[PDB]
């Protein structure tokens, strides 16, 4: 049903949001955004930032992402992942966009973006998810 969004993808680096809830029944006012980011590339990912920002009228709840870089990718070798965990209150229930910025080095250059993603499930569905 539900499923996750692309948030970043590009040269085998992708920035996936995994939408959740708490495994135990618990409110259907906070979204569990799991961030997994893979990398297939051919060169190391370094320096890696992700910030999130969200509207006032709902608490961001970033922690820190388990790690800041990624290595080069080789089939014989487990490709590593970054996770990061952001729990999302809203519980004005408002339509949720999240601004995210992105930064990191690969090969002979450092990559920089910014933008919105609004691909949330509707706060009605944080309960059953």
């Amino acid at each position: 049903n539900i499923l996750p969004v692309t948030v970043y993808d590009q040269h085998g680096f992708r920035i996936l949001f995994h939408f959740a809830r708490d495994p135990l029944p618990g409110r259907s006012d906070v979204l569990v955004v799991v961030v997994s980011m893979l990398s297939t590339a051919p060169q190391p990912i370094r320096n890696i930032v992700f910030q999130s920002a969200v509207p006032k009228v709902m608490k961001v709840k970033l922690q820190p992402p388990s790690g800041t870089e990624l290595p080069a990718f080789n089939p014989i070798v487990h490709p590593s992942a970054i996770t990061q965990v952001l729990l999302l209150a809203n519980p004005q229930k408002e339509k949720v966009r999240l601004r995210y910025k992105l930064t990191f080095t690969m090969g002979d250059q450092t990559y920089n973006e910014m933008g919105d993603v609004d691909q949330f499930p509707p706060p009605e569905t944080w309960g059953s998810l």
